[PDB]
DNA sequence: GGTACGTGATCG
DNA sequence: CGATCACG
């Protein structure tokens, strides 16, 4: 009666095998079932067709793959009684080898439940929940340091440092020698992996934190094991670590672990213009942490010298990554158990594939059957589906933010908002959206407002319990509960409109807009009577100010309009005050910068810190932002502007700031549309430079005739002397797009911000 | 074990 | 223009 950190499945014999990872009171645990077995429904023309359509078949692994057995089941389907066939295979990969052989049989109007991974499918199907329970998980932070040199190949220079954190401490694993008390000096670069590899077998943590670690450290440490004829046994079955393709980047994987990456965490969690490890811990823990770059580090492992800094360094990124994960993981612990599936999997989900994970397990408790997710043509259209303010211009002060999203569940709730009770044919009661028109039965009620009433009202409980509880453990522990709870309930707005969604549901989404609206321009109306000025407002929230206003005063004056506004909106209709800015301005919907009282910037869909912008273009940005936010001056920026452009036409801006980053990320010959970056790669290819995906390629935009590919150089090969860069190109393409955006808040066009 | 998302630049 | 490509 343990707690289930994870599940898979092996095969033997050809025949699969589940694995339920478990902790049981500090031990490690596997369970094995050899007894469930995979299926997909079938919806048949008539019973008769069953005679024809389980002897269909397929073939996989050099052998022929057949319908094991079938069985005739009644469910719920679309709020209806529907009877459809249950088709049981061998293994979960028989499943893609014969759906579509099934789903082409004349007789065969549908299929169902056809891409559900077999470790989920047997988490739902025996009502089994991970993380739960008093248990408690240890916990080791890796992260590693490489010799790289610009534009290498993945994988080219050796792993340097190792370094790993606990609560025993911080330590780093070199091969050069280094005196601190937390350096261990190993040989080579060989012996260095294998005392990770020691190092995890004996610590033997439930959880590897890491930062990034899903595209950077683990796939490094296999590609260097690779080179070096060396295994990595840090599964708990001793297998390699598994690198798993989610997009276009990476997933790993251990085996009977949970391989935390925060990255994926962090990002969805916090806002931030840079993601870098220094820029969250500050904003999480309100410290400086160094950066050493890793040119520096290059220097100091070939020159030998100034080599305690580089170790520091790698000391700290394991300290902080350890304390990050400690700070993230007892979250995404509560939404792994509240969706009934592995941390794993939960760390690295969108909000709208959480709530499908819960809608999955409650529609197999509640015996409804689930609606498939749509083909390209079906996704591509509800991203095309129409949907049927814009901000106040200029700097603002004292800006106060409220929050609308805990007033949608309880929309749906009430107006019983769902895709089963959608315009029902022979309905006795309904009810109306404003505007939109769409009728909605009151007769049952409706798979989604059901599901989210039972969360509401535990959520509730739990807040109760909280009150009335005198041990400071379980408040803890119930908060992140309360918490978890709140975060999938304000998910469902968002997820009737996601285009990948199985119970997706335009005409839901829209009535509930439409019932939100009322309760917004009520909000509006009710704080305008009040002398607030509304400056922005997104179904999300808003922004408001009380023009030429003490700041304390209009912090009071809206902390007592939220106390009072919610004392008169019935239930569990809420609104929530988020917060003060010192300044702010607002460009259109989820493009908008303020600053808060402490110096801190926060933006939305503006800022442009990435490897393929140029510094210039993000140096001008921040200036800008600075400019207008710190020193209340959008003058000052419109000159920032002004002058950078003139000093790129009379080339007084060094070429270092105009280099711009862009991955390799296949074959050269692999490529449609060949961009300055592949245009570069090929002639470095056809100079004997091993391009491979994963290559990063810097470059220089040349002054010239053509599209800006054939004016692209390698940064190598550019002569400050020979070459003359693309003035033209960094002001246009650059500079001005990097602040055109925030200059319109103010009445600028790109015309405006030159000489 | 199915293999992200939203968004904005550049190619053809 | 529509298609293709990359960032984090
Ligand atoms: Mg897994
Ligand atoms: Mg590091």
């Amino acid at each position: 009666a343990g707690m289930i950190i994870d599940a898979d499945y092996i095969t033997e014999d050809g025949k699969p095998i589940i694995r339920i990872f478990k902790k049981e009171k500090g031990e490690f645990k596997v369970e094995y079932d050899r007894t469930f077995r995979p299926y997909i429904y079938a919806l048949l023309k008539d019973d008769s067709a069953i005679d024809e359509v389980k002897k269909i078949t397929a073939e996989r692994h050099g052998k022929i793959v057949r319908i094991t057995e079938v069985e005739k089941v009644q469910k719920k389907f679309l709020g209806r009684p529907i009877e459809v066939w249950k088709l049981y295979l061998e293994h979960p990969q028989d499943v893609p080898a014969i759906r579509e052989k099934i789903r082409e049989h004349p007789a065969v109007v549908d299929i169902f439940e056809y891409d559900i991974p077999f470790a989920k499918r047997y988490l739902i199907d025996k009502g089994l929940t991970p993380m739960e329970g008093n248990e408690e998980l240890t916990f080791l932070a890796v992260d590693i340091e490489t010799l790289y040199h610009e534009g290498e190949e993945f994988g080219k220079g050796p792993i340097i440092m190792i370094s790993y954190a606990d609560e025993e401490g911080a330590k780093v694993i070199t091969w050069k020698s280094i005196d601190l008390p937390y350096v261990e000096v190993v040989s080579s670069e060989r012996e260095m992996i294998k005392r990770l590899v020691k190092v995890i077998r004996e610590k033997d943590p439930d959880v590897i934190i890491t930062y990034n670690g899903d595209n950077f450290a683990f796939p490094y440490l296999l590609k260097r094991a690779e080179k070096l004829g060396i295994k990595l046994p840090l599964g708990r079955d001793n297998s390699e670590p598994k690198m798993q393709r989610m997009g276009d980047s990476l997933a790993v994987e251990i085996k009977g672990r949970i391989h935390f990456d925060l990255f994926p965490v962090i990002r969805r969690t916090i806002n931030l213009p840079t993601y870098t490890l220094e820029a969250v811990y500050e904003a999480i823990f309100g410290k400086s942490k160094e950066k050493v770059y890793a040119h520096e580090i290059a220097e100091a492992w070939e020159t030998g010298k100034g080599l305690e800094r580089v170790a520091k360094y790698s000391m700290e990124d394991a300290k902080v990554t350890f304390e990050l994960g400690k700070e993230f993981f007892p979250m995404e612990a509560q939404l792994a158990r509240l969706v009934g599936q592995p941390v794993w999997d939960v760390s690295r989900s969108s909000t709208g594939n959480l709530v499908e994970w819960f809608l999955l397990r409650k529609a197999y408790e509640r015996n409804e059957l689930a609606p498939n997710k749509p083909d390209e043509r079906e996704y591509e259209r509800r991203l095309r589906e129409s949907y049927e303010k814009e901000p106040e211009k200029g700097l603002w002060e004292g800006i106060v933010s409220l929050d609308f999203r805990s007033l949608y569940p309880s929309i749906i709730i009430t107006h019983n908002v769902s895709p089963d009770t959608l315009n029902r044919e022979n309905c006795k009661e309904y009810d109306v959206a404003p505007q939109v028109g769409h009728r909605f039965c009151k007769d049952f009620p409706g798979f989604i407002p059901s599901l989210l009433g039972n969360l509401l009202e535990e959520r509730q409980k739990i807040k109760k319990r909280m009150k009335e509880s005198k041990d400071p453990v379980e408040k803890k522990l119930l908060d992140y509960r309360q918490r978890a709870i709140k975060i999938l309930a304000n998910s469902y707005y968002g997820y009737y409109g996601y285009a990948k969604a199985r119970w997706y549901c335009k005409e839901c989404a829209e009535s509930v807009t439409a019932w939100g609206r009322q309760y917004i321009d009520l909000v509006r109306r009710e704080l305008e009577s009040r002398g607030f000025k509304v400056l922005y407002i997104d179904t999300d929230g808003l922004y408001a100010t009380i023009p030429g206003a003490k700041h304390e005063e209009i912090k009071e004056k809206a902390l007592k309009f939220v106390e009072y506004i919610n004392s008169k909106l019935p239930g569990l209709l809420e609104l929530e005050y988020e917060g003060f800015y010192a300044r702010g301005f607002f460009v259109t919907k989820k493009k908008y910068a303020l600053i808060d009282e402490e110096g801190k910037i926060v933006t939305r869909g503006l800022e442009i810190v990435r490897r393929d912008w140029s510094e210039i273009a993000k140096e001008t940005q921040a200036k800008v932002l600075e400019a207008i936010l710190k020193h209340g001056n959008v003058d000052e920026a419109v000159k920032i502007v002004k002058e950078v452009t003139e000093k790129l036409s009379k080339y007084e801006i060094p070429p270092e700031k105009l280099v711009i980053y862009e991955q390799i990320t296949r074959p050269l010959s692999e490529y449609k549309a060949i961009g300055p970056h592949v245009a570069v790669a090929k002639r470095l290819a056809a100079k004997g430079v091993k391009v491979k995906p994963g290559m990063v390629i810097g470059y220089i935009v040349l002054r010239g005739d053509g599209p800006i590919s054939k004016r692209a150089i390698a940064i190598e090969e550019f002569d400050p002397k020979k070459h003359k860069y693309d003035a033209e190109y960094y002001i246009e393409n650059q500079v001005l797009p990097a602040v055109e955006r925030i200059l319109r808040a103010f009445g600028y066009r790109k015309e405006d911000l030159k000489y």
